[PDB]
């Protein structure tokens, strides 16, 4: 079965555990870029009462660095906020619980804002066809296929 985290069937409990990231996706292809501050790597997600805590790595000058973030439940069910480089929502339009878990994040920083998509998935690569799915949100949030990167050859450490 899949779900999306604003849908009524929504189970939260059953993202937790050991997530890899897959894909990313930008409007403001930078950000996700080599020196991006939005490059990031998860490993997993811890799924609270109330808030999801994500463990991620960054990389830089081929060296790994430790990130940990909490994300708070917002009065919009399936909806998570954080702090981080500016302030951040996002849901989970769409994941399965077991491949593959689809994120749409929202930025917002000195005024400006922009969107970040990320393809995660339990193992550290997805088949064509999820890729494909994941390829098709992007296109429905009009981003681009040009700023959609595969990370799946550079997401260990
Ligand atoms: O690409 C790093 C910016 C935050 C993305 C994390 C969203 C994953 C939702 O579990």
């Amino acid at each position: 079965e899949e779900a999306s985290s604003t849908g009524r069937n929504f189970n939260v409990e059953k993202i937790n555990g050991e997530w890899h990231t897959i894909i990313l996706a930008s409007d403001k292809r930078e950000k996700i870029e080599d020196n991006g501050n939005f490059r990031l790597f998860l490993e997993q997600i811890h799924v609270l009462e109330k808030s999801l805590v994500l463990k991620f790595h960054t990389v830089r000058d081929e060296e790994c660095s430790e990130l940990s973030m909490v994300a708070d439940k917002t009065e919009k069910a399936g909806e998570y906020s954080v702090t981080y480089d500016g302030f951040n929502t996002f849901t989970i339009p769409k994941t399965d619980y077991d491949n593959f878990l689809m994120a749409h994040l929202i930025n917002e920083k000195d005024g400006e804002t922009f969107q970040l998509m990320g393809l995660y998935g339990r193992e550290p690569d997805l088949s064509s066809d999820i890729k494909e799915r994941f390829a098709q949100l992007c296109e429905e949030h009009g981003i681009l296929r040009e700023n959609i990167i595969d990370l799946s050859n550079a997401n260990r450490c």
